[PDB]
């Protein structure tokens, strides 16, 4: 084979990813046309965010090395990114209806938890909300070991 050594003298492997391309291949758990509302204490309602396309995203994680998620929304017009943030364990979220969700995400610019919502049919509506749940109950399952049998 070959040898050689510069300046930095520690390496991990030749095949280093900071070259490889972000091969994300994420994967699509479930897509569906939605909208996204917060909730602006200047208005003291839901204002108009962004409406589009929503979907789940499985993406792997760093500390964990496990099978992460987040919370993506793209608009309809330029499929512009407008909500981006990555579920937690103590990650927040409650069934107010059958059609509208209450999430907590954080935004990409202001970066900051907001209450964000989620409008859809009757179906879709419990489609990404029977996701969300599990995408934290996953992560929940990881911090406490859970109960231990006498």
């Amino acid at each position: 084979g070959s040898s050689g050594s510069s300046g930095t003298a520690r390496k991990c492997l030749l095949e280093k990813v900071e070259v490889i391309t972000g091969e994300e291949a994420e994967s699509n758990v479930l897509q569906m046309q939605c909208k996204l509302f917060v909730f602006d204490k200047t208005s003291q309602s839901w204002v108009e965010r962004g409406r589009g396309l929503l979907r789940l995203n499985d993406m792997a994680s760093t500390d964990d090395g496990t099978l992460q998620s987040r919370l993506v929304m793209r608009t309809q017009g330029s499929l512009r990114l407008i909500l981006n943030t990555k579920l937690w364990a103590q990650m927040q979220i409650d069934k107010a209806s059958e059609k509208s969700i209450h999430i907590t995400a954080m935004d990409t610019e202001d970066q900051g938890v907001k209450v964000f919502l989620i409008s859809a049919s009757s179906k879709d509506t419990g489609q990404l909300y029977a996701a969300l749940h599990h995408r934290i109950l996953a992560l929940r399952s990881r911090v406490e070991s859970g109960p231990s049998s006498g």
